[PDB]
């Protein structure tokens, strides 16, 4: 057996692997990494953890009943062991049945998911190539990120802004005078990249505190990002965040304080936002005392943030647990407006960002060339999150855009690197639509409440049983990284690419597929690829098994750091116009007011959502902060060693301010059943008035572990927020996800006791 060490890479960093007798002992982070994750260690155990996937199995009532299987048991665990060849004659069949039989229409191939990194086994694009060979699929359009905020950003600004590159860190550190991280915990989120993070928000953060730049923080919770600057800290009630903006602009107009000429230059349509603003539209001036009432932050604490971002060089850098949320187009449309009023956009250090929280947005981009992977080669595609929506209603209409169009007649849905099980909203919903699906096929390496469900569940290796490419940095372009195999495949594991090649081999398809390469053979082609545009753009970059042997190639950074989003507009408007109807800021969009939707005015405005905190005649007393965790990515890592540290009496944990937990007589550390109309879960309590009153946060990602698949409304023994959450569209503009809208009732567990049964495998499949 192997014993030696190995470099390769993950969504948590580049990192140095210990084999010792063919088995991977540690994970040991890059020396150049600036500041490695703490979750890296769970990154091996989920290599070899109780939950891994050994072989391939098919639930025993869709063995046995095919299409007439009762579809209500899925997910309790009832499998039988198939060898790979019965398995993957079975997928090639029923994919074949339902392209044959209900037309491309009947397989959705939308596949979301975090997958892992990796130019080659990118197991939902591979999915894609072989559904494309197979006829055709519906695929997925958006993603739960940014649903909201990315189709409204091209009206507003002209582009996608939410995914583009920030003003550089040594910019801000330099010009920039007051920071303020609105709905965004930098700290927590930028342990993650989608490709390699370099973890760049660090050293940008760390030098604003050595700089003595005032920071302030609007979140309903006291995060390491508030404590790590000692900054001032609002906390809003949730979701009234809009309020707490037109509060703001009222005063900087009522006081006459606000950039006349910045909005005169370069905006459209303030004209038409004044008189909502001024309440003569509907007899409401939207002041800081009416925002008072509605977000309970007080009035002169309003007045004197506004007057304070007016004048001084500012930066709103706004995460985006806002927007994914009802209505949650109006929070950044409303933010880039106040920008606008304030006048520093595309001043070095001022105006806004949206992607400081987000794998590295503000490092420095280098000079180097862009990797390329693998290609793929009713309505077609839908927005991700009216998933269960087309499950219920196949052909009814939906709006989308200034678009209508029908759900198509979905028969089945074939995941792979996604966990809807987890990410999907209203999960007693979702159980029940789908019973529409004959057939559910899975892919992972680890049994989620995902693979719980499956009929037919394939065992996937990890990226370090395999080869693989990837770039360092989503934004900065650090380098280009080799992850090279650590160990062997696990029990009968196999990539997705060597799955899908053996289906697509089935259906006639083998050398479409394949393209006559290996996996060495397609990794080659992509590094010589880059190496071509590199040379070209005069970087230079060794020959293959050159850089494989050094595992590495970095980057040289020219210009990057200088980098001021917006300067060139600024500078030049006439030269440099948007890409908006008008070449300017739509404050006011025409083509909006054009579609007439009814939850989504022309202009930023503020509108009652579904159920809020201490909304009127709200049904449930606390709000969930429902946001991402800070030792998981995602459900990614919940069923290894990393859970010990975090979970209450076995739970998932839920963070209960002392006033909340003592009206109902909670002690630190009890089980507790949180609940609404919608569902029911257990969590275990920590006490903390990190928290602010009437909010408890439960982070998503927990695995659903339902004590009876077949009782409607079943109790989640360990805490899967999605239980809980509702499934509606943000509004008919992008139809994103209201993750984050959620409001429930908590009290102590007194009921008998419950049996974790979510972070050991089905008994058959061991
Ligand atoms: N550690 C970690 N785990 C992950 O799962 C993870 N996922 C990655 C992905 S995909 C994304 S998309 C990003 C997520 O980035 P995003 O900004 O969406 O993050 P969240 O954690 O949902 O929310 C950030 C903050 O918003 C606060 N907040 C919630 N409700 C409100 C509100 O109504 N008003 C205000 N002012 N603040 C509010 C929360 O309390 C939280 O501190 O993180 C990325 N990074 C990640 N890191
Ligand atoms: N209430 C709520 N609040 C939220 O803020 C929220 N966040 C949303 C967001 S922004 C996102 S992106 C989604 C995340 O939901 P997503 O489904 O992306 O979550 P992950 O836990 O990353 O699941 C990825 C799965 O891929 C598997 N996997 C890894 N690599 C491979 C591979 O190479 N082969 C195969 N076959 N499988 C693999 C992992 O083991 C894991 O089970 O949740 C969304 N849901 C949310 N709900």
């Amino acid at each position: 057996l192997a014993n030696g060490t190995v470099m390769s890479g993950s969504h948590w960093g580049v990192f140095t692997a210990t084999v010792e007798n063919g088995r991977a002992t540690a994970f040991t982070p890059w020396e150049k990494d600036p500041h490695p994750t703490p979750m890296l260690e769970g990154v091996l155990d989920s290599i070899y953890s109780p939950t891994r996937i050994k072989y391939p199995m098919v639930r025993r009532e869709f063995l046995e009943k095919g299409v007439n299987a009762d579809r209500s048991t899925r997910g309790n665990g009832d499998f039988v062991r198939v060898s790979w060849d019965q398995a993957l004659d079975l997928v090639a069949a029923e994919v074949k049945r339902v392209e044959e039989t209900y037309g491309p229409q009947g397989v959705f191939g939308g596949s979301y998911g975090w997958k892992s990194p990796g130019r080659l086994h990118n197991c939902t694009t591979l999915l894609r190539r072989m559904l494309t060979l197979a006829g055709g699929y519906v695929n997925g359009a958006g993603d739960y990120s940014t649903g909201a905020a990315q189709v409204i950003m091209p009206h507003v600004v002209g582009t996608l802004e939410v995914y583009e590159q920030q003003t550089a860190w040594p910019v801000l550190a330099e010009n920039t005078e007051v920071m303020v991280f609105w709905a965004a915990d930098p700290i927590k989120t930028s342990q993650i990249g989608w490709v390699i993070p370099e973890h760049g928000a660090y050293p940008g953060l760390e030098a604003l505190k050595a700089k003595g730049t005032k920071v302030i923080v609007i979140d309903p919770v006291r995060t390491k990002t508030v404590e790590f600057f000692g900054a001032d800290h609002v906390t809003p009630k949730p979701q009234t965040d809009v309020a707490i903006m037109l509060g703001m602009a009222h005063t900087l107009v009522a006081e006459d304080l606000y950039d006349k000429d910045f909005i005169a230059n370069y905006t459209s349509g303030f004209d038409k936002f004044l008189p909502y603003l001024m309440g003569e539209t509907d007899s409401t001036p939207k002041t800081a005392e009416w925002a008072s009432d509605i977000s309970g932050v007080p009035a002169e604490t309003i007045k004197e943030l506004a007057r304070l971002f007016k004048s001084k060089r500012t930066m709103l850098a706004a995460g985006w647990s806002m927007q994914r949320m009802h209505h949650g187009e109006q929070a950044h449309w409303m933010l880039v407006t106040l920008a606008s009023m304030l006048g520093q956009i595309g001043l070095p250090g001022g105006g806004f960002g949206l992607s400081y929280h987000y794998s590295g947005g503000g490092t420095p981009s280098s000079s180097g060339p862009a990797l390329s992977g693998i290609t793929d080669g009713g309505a077609s595609v839908i927005p991700v999150a009216r998933v269960v929506d087309m499950l219920e209603n196949p052909g009814a209409e939906f709006d989308f855009n200034g678009t209508r169009s029908k759900f198509p007649d979905v028969k089945m849905a074939y995941w792979v690197g996604g966990n809807p099980f987890v990410h999907h909203q209203d999960r007693n919903r979702m159980v029940k639509a789908w019973e529409k699906l004959e057939t559910f096929i899975v892919h992972d390496f680890q049994w989620t409440p995902t693979a719980r469900h499956a009929d037919i569940v394939l065992p996937a290796t990890t990226s370090y049983e395999r080869n693989d490419i990837e770039t360092i940095g989503d934004y900065s372009n650090t380098g280009i990284l080799a992850m090279k195999k650590i160990v062997e495949p696990l029990y009968e594991a196999r990539s997705d690419y060597d799955i899908f090649a053996a289906v697509a081999e089935r259906l006639g398809k083998g050398k479409e597929f394949t393209e006559g390469k290996d996996e060495m053979g397609w990794i080659k082609s992509f590094y010589d690829d880059a190496a071509k545009q590199g040379k070209a753009g005069g970087v230079e970059m060794p020959a293959f098994d050159a850089f494989w042997a050094e595992g590495i190639v970095e980057f040289p950074v020219t210009d990057g750091a200088d980098f001021v989003r917006y300067a060139s507009f600024r500078e030049d408007p006439l030269l440099n116009p948007l890409g908006t109807p008008t070449g300017l800021i739509e404050i006011y969009s025409k083509n909006i007011e054009k579609m007439g939707y009814d939850d989504c005015p022309a202009h930023p405005t503020w509108m009652e959502p579904l159920e809020r905190l201490d909304g009127p005649g709200a049904k449930y007393p606390l709000h969930i902060a429902a946001s991402h965790p800070f030792n998981r990515l995602h459900s990614q890592l919940n069923g290894t060693v990393l859970r010990e540290g975090y979970a209450v009496q076995g739970h998932e944990p839920c963070l209960m301010h002392p006033d909340d937990a003592a009206a109902r007589g909670i002690a630190d550390g009890d089980v507790v059943r949180v609940h609404n109309d919608r569902g029911q879960i257990l969590t275990g309590v920590k006490v903390t008035d990190a928290v602010m009153k009437g909010v408890i946060q439960i982070y998503e990602g927990g695995w659903y572990d339902p004590s009876d698949v077949t009782e409607a409304g079943t109790l989640d023994k360990y805490g899967d927020v999605n239980v809980l959450s509702a499934d509606i569209g943000t509004s008919k503009l992008a139809q994103g996800n209201c993750g984050q809208t959620v409001l429930a009732e908590v009290e102590k567990y007194t009921g008998p006791a419950v049996t974790l049964t979510g972070f050991v495998a089905p008994k058959a499949a061991e």
